């Protein structure tokens, strides 16, 4: 719900002297946001789902063939009609027949036949569309209150300190407005109609597995197949065969699964988890204006803190230019503004790169605090440093690059 520690982390600064930013986010990944004034925060997508597909088609893979009459007639006693014509339920074929004394007619002639069978569906495929608006987002934000390497990630924590925040984003409700205690607010406005279209590649269950499948293709399959809201079957004499005709009896009988052809014509297609009526999505993004005019920096009044510090390991870098190491505080001068920031060269009295950990704070009155700083040092050599002159500490860093 943090970008800290993601490879898929962006930056961003708030337009110089403007309050909102325009971001776009993506699929697993995270944005820090920075403005004048205001402590830094993330956001972040946490989450991207198609739930209540709209059911396209539908095919019958295994079907069962029932009830078979055939009605027959004599040579000149005209066309046969089986009675079962009348039945949606059933299926029927009218054919010719040899027939004479040696089976039952006076004449010798083509006799007229007529056979129906009931067709019923066993199990069957549904292909579903996605439409954009069964698209949510899911958001989280973090504003960079004080934190610890062990609180940092601990979502519940964040939430427990008005510190972290996760919503959806919606058609319905393409905006929203997060409170965060006293940091105040940070609104987001959306835009969702960003990167699938209403009517692409389907979302087809065959049994057990779920796929992403060509459009295109899930519309020719050589299968029958009911619409939207209704289950009546429609060409189903792909799925069975009439045999020979016998004057008397005529068989029609069913072809078996077909689920074995489909895993196999599906082998190599785009696997997707379906489980309880919902679709992860990987693809897509979001724009959003995210709104800061009411986003507060907090206890500005308290004073710097007077004592000592000191670095519990390496300052570690974030492998996007930044740096996060951990302090420990040794006073116990109520909550304090910490003293950090990086110079270029050890006595210098102003400062060289940005803070990320905008306006660190050691928010409580016990000895030993902890908090963690992620800062932005210049190009090249500096000096991480943190106190004022006799209680100073200090550590190098050098970042590679030029421009
Ligand atoms: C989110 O944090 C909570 C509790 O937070 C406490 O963790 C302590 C280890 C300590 O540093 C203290 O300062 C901090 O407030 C974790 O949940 C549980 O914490 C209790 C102690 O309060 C422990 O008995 C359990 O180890 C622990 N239970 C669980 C969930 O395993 C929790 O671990 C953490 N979230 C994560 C990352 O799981």
């Amino acid at each position: 719900f943090n970008c800290l520690g993601m490879s898929n982390r962006d930056f961003l600064e708030g337009v110089s002297g403007a309050t909102w930013v325009d971001l776009v986010l993506e699929g697993d990944s995270c944005v820090t946001i920075m403005s004048k004034d205001k402590p830094t925060i993330d956001v972040k997508m946490m989450n991207m789902e198609a739930a209540n597909l709209a059911e396209v088609r539908s095919y019958c893979y295994l079907a069962t063939v029932s009830d078979l009459s055939t009605k027959a007639a004599c040579p000149t006693m005209g066309e046969a009609h089986n009675d079962k014509r009348a039945d949606p339920a059933f299926v029927c074929r009218q054919g010719v027949v040899d027939r004479g004394w040696g089976n039952g007619c006076g004449l010798f002639g083509k006799g007229s036949i007529d056979t129906c069978a009931k067709f019923a569906c066993s199990t069957k495929a549904i292909g579903r569309t996605i439409l954009k608006e069964n698209i949510k987002y899911e958001v989280a934000i973090f504003v960079h209150g004080p934190t610890t390497v062990e609180s940092h990630g601990n979502y519940s924590t964040q939430v427990g300190a008005t510190q972290a925040g996760r919503f959806s984003i919606t058609p319905a409700a393409p905006s929203y407005t997060l409170k965060l205690g006293e940091y105040g607010e940070v609104t987001v406005d959306c835009e969702p109609r960003s990167g699938i279209d209403t009517n692409a590649y389907y979302v087809m269950t065959v049994g057990t597995k779920t796929f992403l499948v060509h459009r295109e293709w899930f519309m020719d399959l050589n299968l029958p197949w009911s619409s939207a809201g209704s289950t009546v079957w429609r060409n189903r004499e792909t799925l069975m065969e009439f045999e020979e005709p016998h004057a008397t009896k005529q068989s029609v009988i069913a072809l078996g699964s077909q689920e074995g052809a489909l895993h196999q014509a599906l082998a190599g297609a785009i696997p997707v988890e379906f489980s309880s009526n919902t679709v992860k999505l990987t693809s897509g993004h979001l724009k959003c204006r995210v709104k800061m005019e009411k986003l507060q920096l907090k206890g500005t009044t308290y004073g710097v803190c007077s004592k000592a510090f000191k670095f519990l390991g390496t300052p570690a870098d974030t492998g996007h230019g930044t740096v996060v190491l951990e302090l420990q505080y040794t006073g116990t001068d109520g909550p304090c503004k910490v003293p950090i920031s990086s110079v270029a060269s050890l006595n210098d009295l102003t400062p060289v790169g940005r803070l990320v950990t905008v306006n660190p704070f050691v928010s409580v009155a016990t000895a030993n605090a902890k908090v963690l700083i992620e800062l932005e040092p210049p190009f090249g050599d500096s000096y991480i440093v943190v106190g004022r002159g006799e209680q100073q500490i200090n550590h190098h860093w050098h970042k590679s690059g030029s421009s």
